[PDB]
C-alpha cells in the first residue's frame, strides 16, 4: 500500500466483462486505473454531474470535469461554463468518453491532466500538491497491479486505495 493508507482489492460482479469493453473502446491500462479508482462498477452512476455544476461538474467513467472537457476536446471546443450540461453525452457514450479523455491527456500532458482532473482550474495553475501526488500515486499503484497479472484486465477484481490517508 501507498504511505499510510489502506488499501485492498475485492470482487465486482460483472466487472471483468466490462473492463473489456473499456479496452475495446479504446482504453488503455492507465485508463482502466483511472476508471477503476474513480467507480467501482466503470460506470456513470454516481449523482449527476457529481453534485457539481459548472466548470467543477464530471462526466464519464473516468469523472473527467467540464473545465477539462470544453478546454481541450473538440466536440465541447468554444462552450463556456454554464453549458456544463453537455458533457452528460459522455454518460451515454463510452467511446466518446475514451476519446475525449485522450484528446485531454494529449492537450495537457498527463503530469499536468493528472493536476486539472483533481482540481480544476486551481490544480492547473498549482500541480505540485501533495493532495495531487497523492492521486497520481494511487493511480499508478492500481495500474502495478494490472501491470503486474494480465488477468486483472478481464477478471472480476477491484483494487483500491484511501486516497485520503
Ligand atoms: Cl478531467
Amino acid at each position: 500500500c501507498p504511505s499510510g493508507a489502506t488499501c485492498g482489492s475485492y470482487t465486482v460482479g460483472g466487472l471483468g466483462s466490462r473492463k473489456q469493453q473499456v479496452r475495446n473502446a479504446g482504453g488503455s491500462s492507465l485508463d482502466l486505473a483511472v476508471a477503476m479508482l474513480e467507480t467501482e462498477r466503470m460506470d456513470t452512476a454516481y449523482p449527476y454531474g457529481d453534485n457539481k455544476s459548472g466548470d467543477a461538474a464530471n462526466f464519464g467513467i473516468f469523472k473527467q470535469n467540464w473545465l477539462m472537457l470544453r478546454s481541450a476536446c473538440a466536440q465541447f471546443g468554444g462552450q463556456g461554463a454554464g453549458q456544463y450540461d453537455n458533457g452528460a453525452a459522455l454518460n451515454s457514450s463510452l467511446g466518446q468518453d475514451v476519446s475525449c479523455l485522450h484528446q485531454s491527456q494529449s492537450h495537457y500532458g498527463l503530469d499536468a491532466w493528472f493536476a486539472g482532473h483533481r482540481n480544476g482550474a486551481s490544480g492547473l495553475s498549482s500541480p505540485n500538491t501533495a493532495d495531487i501526488a497523492a492521486y497520481k500515486a494511487a493511480v499508478y499503484w492500481i495500474k502495478a497491479q494490472l501491470d503486474a497479472d494480465s488477468a486483472n484486465l478481464g477478471n472480476d477484481t477491484r483494487f483500491w486505495v484511501q486516497v485520503p490517508a
